[PDB]
């Protein structure tokens, strides 16, 4: 197992956690400033993004900071610990992503103007802030700007088919796409 | 000096940090579920707030994160890493925060009404997100639950006050209050 020194040895890792509730969410540091996620389990299981433009940063060596804000107004601060196989989310959600979290179960990238019009709309507050420990089960090393990576939505043996080594080809692309 | 390495050590400190645009803000550990926070300059200098609950955990030995969400809307995400004299802030802000910052400087304590009105009252999105480090300049053991440490409006010299030793008495303590 690699050791993670720098920015550069964080940046194009692609990863999957769980947390202690069970639930299995996929995230991939596509670029110095873009990243793609994938929900498997919970509240959002079905929910994928890709594009997502963030602030990531390295706090001190081996420990790196995401920060970004989504289109249904949730804010996020992301922490990985790649070394201990450990992940810390907050995740501040409007009021209204907790009330209708299936109005974010999709393609965001397909429905950007739905997520503006439903933060508008609906409730704010009081927001539901989930600040969690997650358990990092994969870390796949799928280069920068890999657009292979998170591109389908989730299905449900999918983790496994990441890890088994059976959704990836050697150069970490898909087969068929 | 001393070396951070457990959830305990950090508790109880006292911290003065400055950011790149020079901006001086101050912030204390009051217990493992409580800070209290002073702004010293910039968009809310004169804001402080005593007894803001938030989640503080180490994510890894010597550093600390803390988040947290505020009357105003304002989510906060802070990772200290105090072995490095190195502070790093997310501050997710309301668009009407942004727009009216000054509605926010004040003893936040005695005005949240005002806040939450506000927050209802004025626009949300987008939202002005400012994730930045900060370089500490002081580190103070203050204990836990002491009341002292932020008990008053900042004025001009006061982090110097604190620094030098002529704000504090043995104890930690004001002298008069």
């Amino acid at each position: 197992t690699k050791t993670f020194k720098t920015l550069d040895d964080f940046l194009g890792t692609h990863f999957i956690y769980t947390f202690d509730n069970g639930w299995e969410y996929e995230w991939y540091a596509k670029n110095d400033h873009t990243v793609d996620y994938r929900i498997h389990g919970g509240m959002v299981a079905g929910r994928w993004v890709t594009d997502q433009k963030a602030d990531i940063v390295m706090l001190t060596e081996g420990i790196y900071k995401i920060s970004w804000t989504e289109p249904t107004g949730t804010d996020v601060a992301l922490d990985f610990m790649p070394n201990e196989k450990k992940l810390h989310g907050t995740i501040f959600f409007p009021k209204w992503v907790e009330e209708h979290p299936e109005i974010t179960v999709t393609y965001q990238n397909e429905h950007i103007d739905l997520m503006e019009q439903s933060r508008e709309k609906y409730a704010t507050y009081p927001k539901l802030v989930v600040p969690e420990f997650a358990n990092i089960t994969y870390m796949g090393d799928a280069g920068q700007n890999n657009e292979d990576v998170i591109s389908e939505a989730p299905y449900k043996e999918m983790p496994n088919d990441i890890r088994n080594g059976k959704y990836f080809d050697q150069n970490y692309h898909r087969l068929n796409k």
